[PDB]
């Protein structure tokens, strides 16, 4: 197999990015091409599809000789990546053997070897879906709404109308409603082709947003009784996308 | 029953205030009048009386049509109030039904409904007591003294003389003494009509001061073998008062 | 026995210093002389020798009438010292009786009495050893290397060559290497008489460095199959030294 070397400036930020996807994934195939690194995976229950796309432009050095796929234990990977410091440079390097060499370069050079595994490749595509609502909002609104709703229920209803986005949860001894209009600072954009209603499991939503930052911009696309698509951008050009089955 | 709407600027600070009283209380009757909101309660052991007085002037909007009392599960209330952010506006609103509508307004509008309960109203008054010592001190001195004493014993002796306030605890394998004179920055005022000695349970004192801030000014009034009265002010005009039975 | 009074400006910093040695020690004899305070102890397994030297110059007041030794329960001592604040002045005073009086003076005067114990005095000396490598490095490099290695193994190999210092750990499902040259900011000095290799237990190293600060300068001296000597300086003139048996 051909070697590659991939360098990212800011190892803690790369660790944070990986921890977001690792919240639902145990293992993942990473496709390394000359245009960038991509990773598509499902959670063990097949309720959530994760798609992480890291184009070559976000790496300070990108040397990939031929396309290849590597399989990675995500919790081992996250354990090593959690050792990187904010100011560290991260180097991912594969030689001829079956392991990833992970180097942090900062006040010292620290090198880990991570054994590569074989990951069964479900043939996962991200199809195009007839979404009828798009919502852009601040991560902290989304995070707090999912936490608020968890005080009440295990499912969260999303309601998009022309002028307002509403998340609503109700239980026996409680109820909670989170409402956004474009007058609110939490809602950066709202495009609604028609009145759209759908519900989603809170345990999955919490794991999806746990690593998202309070100032991150998150785009939601959904439809009536359709999956929820949730993405946010990494370093302007990278992108993390979740696709979440509806609660029906 | 008549509706009311009550608005407080700074929801996290209102949550903090409620958590202080919630440390000893499971449930409480809130008397809502046109002059403000008051709450008088005892802990389950009847050792501590709590009196919280929130005058209308600390609320940015105060619309109370007729006096009424509502009963509240304090741990449910604290759970909801803990979701408010520092910059949020808090709205407490009762309509015609038997629930409190709690709204946080900030980057988004989040609304919870809290079921109102029935709280047995012990006829609690805050009588006037012939205290012989008054002490004003910084919260952190009081907090650290109670923590220091807990390393040693389960009761804390308060000793007020004309020129010094002393808190003293002794156990078998330890002893601790905390001494204040007006020369010390921790003691803002000391008025002692006669030499005064009394002891109090540390487990109650710790729960009383847990939510008090390090820079808060706390007034203590006590007498020989008498209850301890402890109060501090909320937004200059609100007031939280504890009355604690002596250890005899 | 003769009284003494010893005053240290900055009680939290004295607590931190004591907690470093307390990580491996349960009890210790403190020799109080006119030149300063010293403490030599071994961990319960006799794998680590600890030597703490606090010269009279680091104390704002130092009144010792005649040399004497006192025995101290280190976990009781640390428990009391943890109550001191950053701005507090710490006073250690022995009168005629068999207890240490520990006073924190700040916003208030708080006084604890700590019973003195009898500590069996192993006749411990810090002999001179034919070390062949000396390494000065930033504490955070050392701390992170020991943490990195603990992901992999229970022993850490130290390798000193003329131009590089290497710490290396290997396990079955992992390996880690930390490399320093004088080009690196983590390595402040490297003196190597000959190529030196030795290994040490990670559980002991972690307890040795747990209290060391990220910006502290740490000196390591070791030899092939010899003990590791690790010291850093307290207030320029105090010194904490560990001597750690090799893993053979």
């Amino acid at each position: 197999h051909m070697p590659f070397e991939i360098v990212f400036d800011g190892a803690k930020e790369f660790a944070d990015l990986i921890a977001t996807a690792s919240n639902l994934i145990d293992e993942a195939a990473f496709k390394i091409t000359e245009e960038g690194v991509s990773m598509r995976a499902m959670d063990p229950s097949r309720v959530v599809l994760i798609d992480l796309n890291l184009p070559e432009s976000i790496f300070s050095k990108y040397e990939v000789e031929e396309p290849e796929t590597i399989g990675i234990n995500m919790d081992h990977f996250k354990k090593i990546l959690k050792r990187g410091k904010s100011k560290d440079t991260l180097i991912l390097r594969k030689g001829d053997e079956n392991f990833l060499e992970i180097t942090f370069e900062g006040t010292a050079k620290r090198t880990f070897r991570l054994p590569l595994i074989d990951v069964e490749e479900l043939e996962l595509e991200l199809p195009e879906l007839p979404f009828t609502a798009k919502v852009v909002l601040l991560g902290e609104v989304l995070k707090e709404a999912i936490k608020d709703a968890s005080l009440v229920s295990d499912s969260l209803k999303f309601i998009a109308k022309e002028d307002e986005f509403t998340m609503k949860a109700e239980g026996e001894t409680n109820e909670v409603e989170i409402k956004l209009t474009l007058e609110d600072e939490g809602l950066l954009d709202l495009e609604v082709e028609e009145e759209t209603r759908s519900a989603y499991g809170i345990s999955y939503l919490a794991d999806m947003v746990k690593g998202i930052g309070k100032a991150d911009e998150v785009t939601l696309r959904f439809g009536t009784e359709m999956p929820l698509q949730m993405d946010y951008f990494i370093r302007d050009e990278g992108k993390l996308t979740f696709l979440l089955a509806p609660r029906v």
